[PDB]
């Protein structure tokens, strides 16, 4: 075992505020950044080793499971090496560390799933898989947000200070989602579900793409795959997905609504566990539910049975 | 105090399934029927004295509690009194001090309201107030179907076994409290927004109209009322209610969505108390709901800040 890794397994994590971010966002303010992200991030790391070495053992012993939690030792180890960050140069050193472990870990999502599944036989328990999986997947949602945007401070991208974009619209991250899912689900089925949206469309604001670019691809899948799965008996005349936009002080409200037969009552207490589909793997509603919560807002589905479904996705705003 | 009342206060109910109102409607089956109400009417009662013996101290001394509370044992005592029935004249006798009790008790809920709000200065806890309420009246609701269908089942009445409707349109019953809506909401402001309904438009079903009857005019004023109030700079030209019906073999689901600005974030977690209302008496909403809950369905709401709200009313179906 390792005790450097003991040392900071309980060590409450210091939250750098979405508000902080925009306030040092340049050069003396990207070493102190770095100078946090250097102490910060074994933090996290080692929080993650926690949460692999408090799986029950016949689950952690899976060799796929093995592998996640052997590669989160190896980033603690690198990232601890490494000496403090003295100058601009040092803070650069390190920058390229963090581009090698965000590639390195592109895969955990798909190799926790593999070890998940392949110990389907063991799991007596899906409030605790939950718990492993929401709680794994959102900090490291958070590792890779701090990683990222300390990397994309060095750009000089317009209306963007690293990842957070100072005048985003969500009328079109949205139409950049429709018409990626509106291309597969046409080579699917010969024809996709128009896409209306209504409501704040001229709303801009300070926000970070991230949440939504993994959140929105999945919502409009499963609202175009239930449409035309709904209407294969008129595959070239199907209703409209409706999509609304409500901004206020507080939050920012897409409201997805489709015309796709509902989600079946036998099924509406399973569609948010992890692994479960009813498509011919099941991470998309509970991942995007997790993540939504991580960021302060919320993910809540709406069933009419014979009719479609609601989805309402509360995402809370910057200030 | 009474020993009769003590005797059945905690004797369990016997439900009367909604199948089994249509299974026996007659004659004979009246008698049957009759006898039921007889031994089931002071049960019901009963557990409602027990509740008003159960309140604080200081909130069941009040004179219009009181009032009810009284009211409560006088209809024990008139239901008591009278001999079992052994015939159908006996029946027929029994029929008469129903529909007495059943105006008596007319304004039992204005009164309820009356003397909490009296009370207001010495309520320290809004669950306990929230559960009497609910309670007493879902369970005075269970009193008044169990009254009504009895006296109903002595008509010839087209389509219906006493209050239960055999061929229900909620399409149609949705019409009927839009008119009455549209006619009281013009009223006050010149116009009233218009109400277009869709989903399953043709649907008829075995129903009882009655909790519909009270829980579409509360939604229907909330979404039209919200609706003048957020568009009074433009009152000749408000967006429209759009109401949804989703016809399933496990429930009927009702929609309706407005665009009236949204309930706001401060306001969300008291909309469904008592009393609670920003209108110039806050019972619409809570009553609603308990009564959607009592009969195996739900009432609920999403808002969109700055937009509208949706609201969406479950009914499980008689079989
Ligand atoms: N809009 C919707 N309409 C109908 N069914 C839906 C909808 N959204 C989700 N579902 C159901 O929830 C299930 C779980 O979805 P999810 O967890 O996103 O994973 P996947 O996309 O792999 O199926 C889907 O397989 C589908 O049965
Ligand atoms: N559709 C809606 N749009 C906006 N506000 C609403 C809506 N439905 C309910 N509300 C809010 O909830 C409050 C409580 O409603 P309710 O309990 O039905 O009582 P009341 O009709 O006496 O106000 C309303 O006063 C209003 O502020
Ligand atoms: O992150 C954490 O703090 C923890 S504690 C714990 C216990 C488990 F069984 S999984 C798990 C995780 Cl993921
Ligand atoms: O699990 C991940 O996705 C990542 S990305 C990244 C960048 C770092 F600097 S550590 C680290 C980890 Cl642990
Ligand atoms: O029917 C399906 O299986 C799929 S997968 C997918 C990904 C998209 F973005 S749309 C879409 C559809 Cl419609
Ligand atoms: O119906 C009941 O069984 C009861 S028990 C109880 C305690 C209270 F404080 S009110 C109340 C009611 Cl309404
Ligand atoms: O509270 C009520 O609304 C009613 S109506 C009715 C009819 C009866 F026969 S008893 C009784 C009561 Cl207790
Ligand atoms: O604005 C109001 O106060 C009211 S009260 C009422 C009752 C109705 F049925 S519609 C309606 C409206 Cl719109």
């Amino acid at each position: 075992n390792q005790s450097a890794i003991d040392v900071v397994a309980e060590k409450p994590s210091v939250r750098l505020t979405p508000t902080m971010m925009l306030y040092s966002g340049d050069g003396s303010h990207l070493l102190k950044s770095g100078r946090y992200l250097q102490q910060e991030l074994p933090v996290r790391i080692a929080h993650r080793i926690k949460g692999f070495r408090s799986l029950p053992f016949i689950i952690g012993c899976n060799p796929t499971i093995l592998h996640v939690h052997e590669l989160y030792i190896r980033a603690f180890q690198k990232l601890t090496d490494f000496p403090p960050i003295k100058d601009q140069a040092d803070e650069a050193q390190y920058c390229q560390l963090v581009r090698q472990l965000l590639d390195d870990h592109k895969d955990v999502v798909t190799l926790l799933a593999e070890g998940l599944r392949e110990s389907r036989k063991h799991i007596e328990d899906e409030k605790l898989v939950r718990y492993f999986l929401d709680k794994t997947l959102t900090s490291r949602l958070g590792i890779r947000m701090l990683a990222t945007h300390h990397l994309a401070l060095h750009e000089d991208k317009p209306d963007f200070v690293g990842i957070i974009c100072t005048r985003l619209s969500p009328k079109k991250i949205i139409e950049k989602w429709v018409d990626f899912a509106r291309r597969l689900c046409e080579h699917k089925y010969g024809n996709a579900p128009r896409v209306r949206i209504n409501g704040h469309v001229a709303a801009r604001f300070p926000f970070i793409p991230m949440p939504l670019d993994y959140i929105l691809p999945e919502l409009l899948k499963n609202a175009m795959r239930a449409t035309m799965e709904s209407h294969l008996d008129t595959p070239y005349n199907v209703p409209d997905v409706v999509i609304t936009i409500a901004n206020n002080d507080v939050d920012l409200i897409i409201r997805i609504s489709d015309r796709g037969g509902g989600i079946a009552h036998k099924d509406l207490d399973r569609v948010m566990d992890y692994h479960f589909t009813t498509a011919e793997f099941g991470f998309g509603l509970p991942t995007s539910r997790a993540y939504a919560e991580y960021l302060g807002g919320s993910l809540q589905l709406q069933s009419l049975q014979g009719i479609g479904t609601d989805v309402y996705l509360r995402l809370r705003h910057i200030d």
